[PDB]
Formats: structure tokens, C-alpha cells, sequence
């Protein structure tokens, strides 16, 4: 287990600080609103921290009332996160006595999800259980219409109500650094950062165990085009974990960290006048701090624009509004401080041309021209490069040295006017197996996972994409039945476009139901017909099937890719076939169904 900080409250106490706001994140949205409500403290004469709730004892919240005026505020995702697990446990497990304590909690969730928002609501609702104080209502941020824009309503409400409860006074500052410039004219090139993520030189030497902190650089064996027409890109890659003591099975995740498009890198150097090969660091002006650096330093500005920062998602309000002082022409400064508005015609301006127009920090600095920040303080400004994750294609008793990954190549026209290409994609797309081609990855533990005994059957749902963990699937069902073991029923139900354009996997699904490993192979050709076929439309044909594995076979249903339509369309008609042969009512229909996902046997791998 991670090895505790010393007391969050002490250290508040030491550093004069009466706010603390968790962070519960896997991808750093909420990290980032805990940073900005942490740093918004002192316009209102307090003075805040961000903190990781894994890194401390939370118990110690006992003791914030010995702060006088103390508060903590939550932001947490859900998915409860892997960094707020403690936490969480600890929750459900205390009966420690929080009188005294002032809380308040913003949630980020999605609705197209099931549990929307419960982590939020849960630690909102523990913490007042346990006798703490709402100091302000619980936020529900939706990241399906736009998260952004909730948090900026939750935020302009949340100071004025907590100024007023401890009479405190709003003011209104001028711009502040978090970090200070250190340019490094000598440096032993041998301490300088190259785009690595944790210890210097682990890329260079490699030192198990591997993980997000450390990650095996894998390399490709193969990576070849799967798709047969010209629409569109869909990749296989095979990556090489020999030696990388790195276990997994089928429907776990790999993650990869990519490097952003060199080109966009360069223009960005380029437009801002500044030399991206300056050897520095950003050093944190709060020296008490654990982040002494924003990313890790030394390094180039090349190297943290290319691996540290993400440079291609629309940069959020708060970086546009501190990047307003640097646009000369008044019209634009103006458009940039009013992007953080909570409504009008600013709010609307940054949802239509920063937010849907998908317009990036260098379209921004094209088309408004005056914009010409130094380079330091938008690389403080930028949020990190995130690691993206893929559904394991491939199953661990087949290929216990490789990891199969299947993808789309991003690449879509913006309305922005310029064509934006996926991050990871791209780069994972360029690369060619060989001086060869590595990834760096490591592999995140799902519960998307066959069932335990051979004989119970599967139902797959995979269309598009959405194919990649049950390839890993029927290649270990396929190998249990070589095994001599007794395997239930395996039905895949996929679907694409057209036969000869992008039917993934086409000759190995063939060959696995020649062989028997797939019972059915039901695929629904979307758009080789005037109307859709989907798979749902054969979910449906095959219902009085489908019901009798289901209710009497103890079958195991799977759904994978598309979060948004596809996963609620065909949850849509898992509950009709329940109510027509329970039979029963629709609103037990549903109630069957989710207890089939709490009872293992509905299981989810969508992403949007
Ligand atoms: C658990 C999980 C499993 C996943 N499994 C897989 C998988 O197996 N295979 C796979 O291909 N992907 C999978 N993904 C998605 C994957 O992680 C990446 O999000 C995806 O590959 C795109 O990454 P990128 O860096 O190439 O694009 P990015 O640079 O990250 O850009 C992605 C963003 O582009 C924007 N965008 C895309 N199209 C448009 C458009 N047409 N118009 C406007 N905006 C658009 C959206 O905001 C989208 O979020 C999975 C995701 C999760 C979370
Ligand atoms: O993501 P990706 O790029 O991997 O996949 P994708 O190619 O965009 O979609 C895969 C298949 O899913 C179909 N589909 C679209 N909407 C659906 C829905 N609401 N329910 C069931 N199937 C649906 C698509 O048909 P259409 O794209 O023809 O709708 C296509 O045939
Ligand atoms: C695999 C996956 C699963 C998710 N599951 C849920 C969920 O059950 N409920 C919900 O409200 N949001 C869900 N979301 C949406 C996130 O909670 C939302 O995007 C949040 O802003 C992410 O914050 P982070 O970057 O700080 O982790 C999910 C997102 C992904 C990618």
C-alpha cells in the first residue's frame, strides 16, 4: 500500500492554509477543478491546497475544527476511483465523530452511465452522516452536455456562500504564478528529462515492476490495417510484454503514453517566437509543496510540449481567461476574460467557438493573433498528456508475451476549419514494427472477465470496436475447448458497415466459427441495405434463444463500445426480451436486468 503522509491538518496548520480540496480522479477533470477552487481560496483572503485523498489518512479530518474557519471540499469522478478507494472503504467503515467539520462535494460524472455521479452523492451523503456540515449543496457536473460549464455555475456560487457563512470579503487580483522560470544553461545532458515519466532514464533502463508510474516500453511486432475499404483506418498492434513480468487476461486494459504530433509542436514554438529547445525547469514557488514541478524537470520545452502536455483538447476557461493579458488587441483580450462567464454571450462564445469548434491552444493562437504568451507560463497553463486506454484484444492463455490492441485512427474535420487528428491514435498508428518502434504501457486490472466455468454460456456484444476484448475472449474459449474442457454456448453478436469495407477481424471470426469456438456468428451490416442492422435488431430476432440461456443457462452477457447509443439501445432490448418471457412488467424487465450487472452477469466496456 502507498506509504501515508504525515497529517494533511498539521500541515495546513504549518502552512497558514484553512482550505483542502480532495481530488477524486483518473483523469485529471477533477484534479484540475480541485486545483482551481485550491488557487481561487486566495481571492478571498484564505489560502487553500490541492490535495490526492490516497496520500493521506483521512481520519485526520477529525481535527480540521482546530482550524478556525476551516473547510474541505471533494471533487470526485466516478466509474470510486482508484486514487479514492481508501477513502471510500474508510467511509463506509468509520463511526468517527466529524462535529465541527464543513464540507462541501462537487461531482463529475456522465448520465449516458449507469451510476451517474454516486461517488459525489455517497461522500456527500457520508460525510453529513457522520455529523460534518454542508457548507454548500452537493454538484452535479454532466460531462455528457458540458462539465465545464456546471462546475463554472457550482464555483460562482460556492465562494460567495462560503464568504458569507465566515464572513469573510471577496476581494478581484492580479495574475499569479505557480511555478518560477529556471533556464539551465549547463547541464549534464545525462539529468535532463526526454519525455520519460517517473525516475530519470527509467525509459532508457527499464526496471520491473511496471506501471502508470513506470511504464514497460513494449515493442511493436505488428501493426497492420483491419479494415478492408478506405473511409476510415482500423488498426491491430501487438505489443511485446516479454520480460515485463507483466500479467493480464482478457478484458483488462492497456494503457499507452503517447507523444503529441511533432509538426503541431513545432508551429506552437514557432508562432509563440520562443526557442523550444531552452533546457529548464518550473520550479514551485510554494516550496513546502510536493509538486515541485508541474511535469518533470529539467527538460525542454520540445519535450514537454511532445510528451507532458496536452496541447490538442480545447484548452478549459480558466487557461483562457490567464491567457487574456497577453493578447494586445482589446476585442480579443476581452473575448478571452469573458470565456469564464456563467452566462451570455461570453459562455456562449467559448461552447461554440473554442468547445465545438474543437479549436486547440495553437488554433486559438492563429486566429486570434494578438494572443502571444511566453512560452513558461502556458506550459504551467496546460494540463498533463493523459495516458489512453484500449480493451485487450487478446486473451493471456494464448498470448501470454503479447498485448493485441484494436483501434479507430482519429483523424475528423473540425468545425475550427482544420483537421484534428487523434493524440494516441496517431502516434500509435505511425508506428512501424522493426531502432525499433516501442511503446511505453502498462496494464490496468478490469472485472470484464468470462465466466468461471467453461460450461456457462456467453453472450457477446461488440459492434465497431467494440469487438476488441471478445476476440481475447474466443480465443480462451477456443483454447479451453482444445484444453478438453467443456465449454457452453459462445455467441458473438458484432456488426460494421459493410462486409468489404470494415468488417474487423473478418478471416479469424470465419475461421473461429468454422472451428465451433464461436457457437453464432450474427453480424449485422449497417448499411449494405436501404435501413439499419444493427446488433440489436438480431438481439431481438433471437430473443426466445436468448432468454432461455439467459434465464435458464445462467449465461453471462458482455457489451463493448459505444457508451452514448449503442450500450443504452441495446440495454433497451435486453429489457424487452425479459418482459415478454419472464414475462413481467417493464419496470421489473429493468430491475432484472440491473441485478444482473450487480450479480456479475452484465457486464460493461464502453467508452464514448
Ligand atoms: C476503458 C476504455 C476502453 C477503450 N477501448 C478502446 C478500444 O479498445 N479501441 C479504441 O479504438 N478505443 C478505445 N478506447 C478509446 C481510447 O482510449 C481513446 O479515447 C481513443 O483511441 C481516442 O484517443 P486519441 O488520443 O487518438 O484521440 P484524442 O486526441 O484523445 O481525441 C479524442 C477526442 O476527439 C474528439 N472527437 C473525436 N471525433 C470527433 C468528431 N468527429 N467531432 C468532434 N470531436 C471529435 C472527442 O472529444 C474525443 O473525445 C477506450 C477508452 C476507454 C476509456
Ligand atoms: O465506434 P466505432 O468507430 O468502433 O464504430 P462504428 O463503425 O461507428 O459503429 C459500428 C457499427 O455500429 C452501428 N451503430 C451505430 N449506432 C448504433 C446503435 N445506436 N446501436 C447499435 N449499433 C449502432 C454502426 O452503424 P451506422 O454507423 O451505419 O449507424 C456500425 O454498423
Ligand atoms: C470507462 C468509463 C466509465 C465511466 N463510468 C461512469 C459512471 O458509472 N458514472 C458517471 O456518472 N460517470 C462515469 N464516467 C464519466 C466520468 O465520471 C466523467 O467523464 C468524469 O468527468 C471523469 O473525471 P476524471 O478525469 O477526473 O477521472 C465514465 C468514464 C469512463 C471513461
Amino acid at each position: 500500500p502507498p506509504v501515508k503522509e504525515s497529517s494533511f491538518v498539521e500541515k495546513m496548520k504549518k502552512t497558514g492554509r484553512n482550505i483542502i480540496v480532495f481530488y477524486g480522479s483518473q483523469t485529471g477533470t477533477a484534479e484540475e477543478f480541485a486545483n482551481r477552487l485550491s488557487k481561487d481560496a486566495h481571492r478571498y483572503g484564505m489560502r487553500g491546497m490541492s490535495a490526492d485523498p490516497e496520500e493521506y489518512d483521512l481520519a485526520d479530518l477529525s481535527s480540521l475544527p482546530e482550524i478556525d474557519k476551516s473547510l474541505v471540499v471533494f471533487c470526485m469522478a466516478t466509474y470510486p476511483t482508484d486514487n479514492a478507494q481508501d477513502f471510500y472503504d474508510w467511509l463506509q467503515e468509520t463511526d468517527v465523530d466529524l462535529t465541527g467539520v464543513k464540507f462541501a462535494v462537487f461531482g463529475l460524472g456522465n448520465k449516458t452511465y449507469e451510476h451517474f455521479n454516486a461517488m459525489g452523492k455517497y461522500v456527500d451523503q457520508r460525510l453529513e452522516q457522520l455529523g460534518a456540515q454542508r457548507i454548500f449543496e452537493l454538484g452535479l457536473g454532466d460531462d455528457d452536455g458540458n462539465l465545464e460549464e456546471d462546475f463554472i455555475t457550482w464555483r460562482e456560487q460556492f465562494w460567495p456562500a462560503v464568504c458569507e457563512f465566515f464572513g469573510v470579503e471577496a476581494t478581484e487580483e492580479s495574475s499569479i504564478r505557480q511555478y518560477e522560470l529556471v533556464v539551465h544553461e549547463d547541464m549534464d545532458v545525462a539529468k535532463v528529462y526526454t519525455g520519460e515519466m517517473g525516475r530519470l532514464k527509467s525509459y532508457e533502463n527499464q526496471k520491473p515492476p511496471f506501471d502508470a508510474k513506470n511504464p514497460f516500453l513494449a515493442a511493436v511486432t505488428a501493426n497492420r490495417k483491419l479494415n478492408q475499404g478506405t473511409e476510415r483506418h482500423l488498426m491491430h498492434l501487438e505489443l511485446d510484454i516479454s520480460d515485463s513480468k507483466i500479467r493480464y487476461e482478457s478484458g483488462d486494459h492497456v494503457a499507452v503514453y503517447p507523444a503529441n504530433d511533432s509538426a503541431l509542436v513545432n508551429q506552437i514554438g514557432e508562432i509563440l517566437g520562443a526557442d523550444l529547445d531552452v533546457i529548464m525547469s518550473l520550479n514551485n514557488l510554494d516550496e513546502e509543496s510536493n509538486k515541485k514541478h508541474p511535469f518533470p524537470c529539467p527538460t525542454t520545452y520540445r519535450t514537454a510540449l511532445t510528451y507532458y502536455l496536452d496541447i490538442t483538447n480545447p484548452p478549459r476557461t480558466n487557461v483562457l481567461y490567464e491567457l487574456a493579458q497577453y493578447a494586445s488587441e482589446p476585442s480579443e483580450q476581452e473575448h478571452l476574460h469573458k470565456m469564464a462567464s456563467s452566462s451570455g454571450e461570453g459562455k456562449e462564445l467559448y461552447l461554440s467557438w473554442v468547445v465545438e469548434a474543437r479549436r486547440h491552444i495553437l488554433a486559438i493562437l492563429q486566429d486570434y493573433p494578438s494572443l502571444r504568451p511566453p512560452i513558461d507560463h502556458l506550459c504551467e497553463l496546460l494540463p498533463r498528456l493523459q495516458a489512453r486506454y484500449y480493451s485487450i484484444a487478446s486473451s493471456s492463455k494464448v498470448h501470454p508475451n503479447s498485448v493485441h490492441i484494436c483501434a479507430v485512427a482519429v483523424e475528423y474535420e473540425a468545425k475550427s476549419g482544420r483537421v484534428n487528428k487523434g493524440v494516441a491514435t496517431s502516434w500509435l498508428r505511425a508506428k512501424e514494427p522493426a531502432g525499433r518502434a516501442l511503446v511505453p504501457m502498462f496494464v490496468r486490472k478490469s472485472q470484464f472477465r468470462l465466466p468461471f466455468k467453461s460450461t456457462t454460456p456467453v453472450i457477446m456484444v461488440g459492434p465497431g470496436t467494440g469487438i476488441a476484448p471478445f476476440m481475447g475472449f474466443i480465443q480462451e474459449r477456443a483454447w479451453l475447448r482444445e484444453q478438453g474442457k467443456e465449454v457452453g454456448e459462445t455467441l458473438l453478436y458484432y456488426g460494421c458497415r459493410r462486409s468489404d469495407e470494415d468488417y474487423l477481424y473478418r478471416e479469424e471470426l470465419a475461421r473461429f466459427h468454422k472451428d465451433g469456438a464461436l457457437t453464432q456468428l450474427n453480424v449485422a451490416f449497417s448499411r449494405e441495405q436501404a435501413h439499419k442492422v444493427y446488433v440489436q435488431h438480431l438481439l431481438k430476432r433471437d430473443r426466445e434463444h436468448l432468454w432461455k440461456l439467459i434465464h435458464e443457462g445462467g449465461a453471462h452477457i458482455y457489451v463493448c463500445g459505444d457508451a452514448r447509443n449503442m450500450a443504452k439501445d441495446v440495454q433497451n432490448t435486453f429489457y424487452d426480451i425479459v418482459a415478454e418471457f419472464g414475462p413481467m412488467e417493464h419496470t421489473q424487465a429493468v430491475d432484472y436486468v440491473k441485478k444482473l450487472m450487480t450479480k456479475g452477469r452484465y457486464s460493461l466496456d464502453v467508452w464514448s
